[PDB]
């Protein structure tokens, strides 16, 4: 037995295990249960918090990952497998796992809280892009990452039901933040300090607990990477969502709200996940299925009404974007892209991709994006298109989204601190036409390239060691600029007027201002107009 | 005769004419100057196409400039010479059709290259007689032979009951049409040569232009063109023949007249010429810049379809064409109708007086697209910034006026088989009065390409003086070959054409030439590709 690894928690103890990391060990406690396993009658519901247990828990390994979609599109390929399940798919799966120094530490320390992306319908806290040794070990922080149902079983929603509310998976973070408010002092974690991080739908997550009033409690500050709660993806209203999950009932044989779900309940999973992906409005990439609903609960208003007239003063937020959010979901439903060669795509193929990239709008709509994105010098290069394309739905879904909260929130209040972040991974295996794709400064901000045999180069090492700084910085004092530092420059806070952000890459930080300011203009204030 | 210079003795089909000796800086040119090319178009002859002068008998005086037509004088800023160079320097009257023509002292050997300029001046003014109009510098300097002629403005030249006998439309552009065709029949009594003639024009001169390379009649009547801040397509230059027939029947009632066509105009004929000025302005459908109350109309006759149509559908596979704009050309329009502008300060202005200045410089704009408009030339870095609203005011009024639509038909003319040169002209005058904020302003190039800076008693600078040397040699090369670089000229950088593929123009300023691409492409897409879109 070793005492370091021995924890009692409210509901009984738990055994961890001690994990190796570059510089020295660490405690990890994986796969710990916070809630009822949602199964049976429970699918579709709220989660009920885990029933106490018995002797000691094993807390030694990563449990199962919610039941989702597996990615089959280039099977076996490095690119799109580090996204998939590493564990059993289970409806079973409402766990979550803590990181901490070995041995755990004297003084309360500040606690990160990971939340996953991977639209609402997939991803898990046991990736190994989500791995929390390195903070701990070497920044010495309580790092959490918890499941949250995704899909159907998260946000399948018939709004005003007793027995498919809608937004359980958000339910499902929100008591797994509960469960640190109570438990992560046995960890040596201070729950006065705890400091929500998220990319992509895990971005719009963090997002929603800071729209949402009984989420707010349970955390102090926020870091949103590439995804927001506002934009044209993160939700949908109530008359959609119960459209779709009526379609989805209808899909499976089934069948009042009632006798709708009943049946439902009564499908196996992978049932549901057959069919998930045809409940959509149009041909599309950058939506999904199955995402959080305007309840009135949950959310009370759109989030854009809720960041309009929200006041956000004791708030400070980390929000930021990569050079390429939107390369990547081109080579799912795009015609013309692939990640074998340079989409090098003509101008046909840049509007009809325009139309599935902006599947809300109209054909004047239409017409003024890719007036827009042209390059009127080299109206039909082909580079310029396939980027064009690349732009049009990484600032139409990320950027603009970003530069839209961050100015709401930095009126109404907040700290906004805004980064761009532009090093492109010597180990990724994606093309180069695709840049820094969505997702990718991840394995960086964990701290991965510390890992020696990782194969990163020694710049992106301590690229790496900066990163995981000012996200601990953030995380400590509200403020990522290392106070043990005047050699700097300063990372100054993102306001309305001046709009500074920074450059994340392996030059140290230079300062910019505006974030697509002119056109973002075209996204936030014209096209809106356009109805 | 017997007792006086015989090189200034010429005949034309209408007569014999005596000319003047005058003086340029580097030696004399000869001036035959007030010839008439029609009947005064006069009492019943008011609003009607003119007709061929009648031979006259003995010599006619030629020495001096003659009479300005009918038009509206500006006196916003007396004494000042920004606005009084424009201004009228001879007697306003109806009886106004004459032309001047300048050649070498003595008149040239073998047949030269003869230039054609046509006035500016919102086609409600101007006049052939202005100083900056001056024809003996490149006379005397290039050796051409260079006439302008003097056509009806205003209600005079564009008043139209389209589909009537008695006021057809146009009468103002068929009388530069009858002193083209005189030009044919006579300028080689001069040393000019009928088979090589180069229209040039700036503002509505540049529109003139424009629509005679458009209209089939006057094709004939010329080889080459150049349009300086200027064009036939655009938002100013013509009127449906509905709107044309709006105006001159509300332009009758301000007047008292008091339905059909012939008694309504037998009583605007009635009218003093003065009244119709006084009146002019106010048949203009919204409070507005750059738009003018009387220009062509499109009346299915002289222009068979809009110029939009003409210009996409046309032919120019065997025309050459220069084209260009100065750097500034909206920012002299602001202190016009424009709230917060004036020539008198800084004009800098708020957000709200850019809205507002926006509605007023694109008047047929909806509600949504003066939002487009603003959105696109907001600096979204410093949206409350006053330098940068008061000089997107200016190129809000500049680019949707002139830049877009010269863009627009260089565009179409290159595409569709044309020889077409570009540029920008960046030069502001040493001498220039009106305020450094308002830039190069429209029409301050024009003492430039006619060699006024030449003359060492308007105290320009040397490099001005060399400068405009520069630009007449561009201008008469175009003129003289359909190319405006020096053939042997090895050393001075080449001016390459404007083509759909590469976009090149060339910046006209004190340094050699330089080379650029695209006119304002991004933004020209939103007036010329979008705007059009926002007609729902
Ligand atoms: N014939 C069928 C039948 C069923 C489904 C099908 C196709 C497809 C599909 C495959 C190819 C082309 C078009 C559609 N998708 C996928 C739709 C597109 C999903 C977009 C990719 C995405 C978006 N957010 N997470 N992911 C999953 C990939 N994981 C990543 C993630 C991140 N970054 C990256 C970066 C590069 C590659 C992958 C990746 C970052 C955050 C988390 C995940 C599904 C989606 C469903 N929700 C359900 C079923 C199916
Ligand atoms: N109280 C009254 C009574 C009657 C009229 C009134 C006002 C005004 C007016 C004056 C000041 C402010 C607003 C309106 N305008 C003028 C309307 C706008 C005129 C725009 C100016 C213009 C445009 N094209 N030519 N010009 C005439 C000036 N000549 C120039 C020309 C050019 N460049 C310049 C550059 C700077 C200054 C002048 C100038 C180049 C080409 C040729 C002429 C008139 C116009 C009319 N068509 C009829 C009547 C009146
Ligand atoms: C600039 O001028 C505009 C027009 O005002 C005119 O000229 C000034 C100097 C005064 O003589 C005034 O009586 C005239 O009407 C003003 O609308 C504008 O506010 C001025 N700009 C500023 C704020 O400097
Ligand atoms: C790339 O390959 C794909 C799939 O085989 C195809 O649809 C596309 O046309 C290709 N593009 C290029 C530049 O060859
Ligand atoms: C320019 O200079 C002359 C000669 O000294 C001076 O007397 C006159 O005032 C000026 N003339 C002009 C054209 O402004």
């Amino acid at each position: 037995e070793d005492p370091q690894l021995l924890v009692r928690v409210r509901g009984g103890q738990l055994r961890g295990i001690r994990l190796k990391a570059p510089g020295g060990p660490v405690s990890a406690f994986l796969g710990i249960p916070f809630a009822e396993p949602p199964v049976g009658s429970r699918r579709f519901m709220p989660p009920e918090p885990k029933r106490p247990w018995s002797g000691v828990l094993d807390a030694t390994t990563f449990q199962n990952v919610c039941y989702q979609y597996v990615d089959t599109l280039y099977p076996g390929f490095e690119g799109t497998e580090m996204w998939n399940p590493n564990r059993e798919l289970s409806e079973d799966c409402l766990y979550l796992n803590v990181w901490t120094p070995y041995p755990r530490p004297a003084s309360p320390t500040p606690v990160l809280i990971w939340i996953y992306g991977g639209g609402f319908y997939s991803g898990a806290a046991s990736l190994d892009v989500y791995d929390g040794r390195f903070l701990a070990q070497v920044e010495g922080a309580v790092l959490v990452s918890m499941n949250y149902r995704v899909g159907t079983f998260g946000f399948l929603a018939l709004p005003g039901s007793r027995e498919a509310p809608g937004n359980v998976g958000l339910l499902d973070q929100r008591l797994a933040l509960q469960w640190v408010q109570e438990n992560i002092a046995a960890f040596g974690g201070d729950p006065m300090s705890v400091t929500l991080f998220g990319e992509s739908a895990g971005a719009a997550s963090v997002g929603m607990h800071i729209l949402s009033l009984p989420s707010r409690s349970l955390f102090h500050r926020a870091v949103l990477q590439s995804g927001t709660p506002n934009g044209p993806w993160a939700t949908v209203s109530a008359g959609e969502a119960r459209r779709r999950a009526t379609l989805l009932a209808r899909l499976v044989g089934c069948p009042n709200d009632t006798e709708l779900i009943a049946c439902l309940r009564t499908r196996p999973a992978q049932d549901l996940v057959d069919h998930e992906w045809h409940v959509l409005p149009q041909e599309s990439i950058f939506r999904f299925s199955f995402v959080p609903v305007v309840d009135g609960d949950f959310l009370s208003d759109t989030p854009e009404a809720l960041i309009n007239t929200g006041d956000f003063q004791d708030l400070q937020v980390l929000v930021g974007v990569v050079k390429d959010e939107g390369s990547y979901f081109l080579v799912y439903g795009v015609p013309g892209f692939s990640k074998d060669n340079e989409s090098l795509i003509s101008r046909a193929q840049f509007l009809a991709g325009v139309r599935i990239g902006v599947p809300q709008a109209s054909d004047l709509a239409a017409e003024a994006v890719v007036l827009h994105y042209t390059d009127w010098l080299h109206p039909e290069d082909p580079t310029h298109l396939r980027d064009a394309m690349s732009a049009v739905v990484g600032d139409h879904n990320v950027v603009c989204p970003v530069a839209q909260l961050a100015g709401r929130l930095a009126a109404q209040g907040a700290r906004v601190y805004a980064y761009i972040f532009e090093h492109r991974a010597s180990t990724l295996t994606w093309p180069l036409w695709m840049g820094v794709p969505h997702g990718y400064e991840i394995e960086f901000i964990f701290g991965l390239p510390l890992d020696p045999s990782l194969n990163y180069t020694t710049e992106e090492r301590i690229f790496a060691q900066r990163l995981m700084k000012y996200w601990t910085n953030f995380a400590r004092t509200g403020d990522p600029n290392d106070p043990r530092d005047s050699k700097s420059p300063q990372w100054p806070p993102y306001t309305t007027a001046a709009q500074q952000y920074v450059s994340l890459n392996l030059k140290p930080l230079e300062v910019r201002r505006g974030l697509r300011a002119q056109t973002c203009a075209f996204w936030n204030r014209f096209l809106p107009k356009l109805l």
